[PDB]
């Protein structure tokens, strides 16, 4: 997948507030291709429905956190490689690490800037070459 007009992101936090400010920042950089789902069990059944090119995610949230889903998806042959971007409240070095080892693409600590959320996606974009 490239980080094209076509890219399907999925966006996943339990609060509508995040989800809402990621998509319009999606759009805003001319992704329109954006669905949503509420936690990390949701996330998995929006994914196995295919399609998707990338995963934005939350860490706390009910039924699956994101850590669990970060960790299901690296470890599915399927979908191993899907980029993950975390983006969590959750600040400590331990947390950091704990998702990086997890095979975290990468990780924006809320409360975070439209700026931000641009340059680490392009970070990942760049590694990946999408
Ligand atoms: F609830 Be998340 F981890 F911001
Ligand atoms: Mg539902
Ligand atoms: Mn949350």
């Amino acid at each position: 997948h490239m980080a094209d007009k076509e890219l399907k992101f999925l966006v996943v936090d339990d609060f509508s507030t995040m989800r809402r400010i990621v998509r319009n920042l999606l759009k805003e950089l001319g992704f329109n291709n954006v669905e949503e789902a509420e936690d990390g069990v949701d996330a998995l059944n929006k994914l196995q429905a295919g399609g998707y090119g990338f995963v934005i995610s939350d860490w706390d949230m009910p039924n699956m956190d994101g850590l669990e889903l970060l960790k299901t998806i690296r470890a599915d042959g399927a979908m191993s490689a899907l980029p993950v971007l975390m983006v969590t409240a959750k600040a400590k070095k331990e947390n950091i690490i704990a998702a990086a080892q997890a095979g975290a693409s990468g990780y924006v600590v809320k409360p975070f800037t439209a700026a931000t959320l641009e340059e680490k996606l392009n970070k990942i974009f760049e590694k990946l070459g999408m």
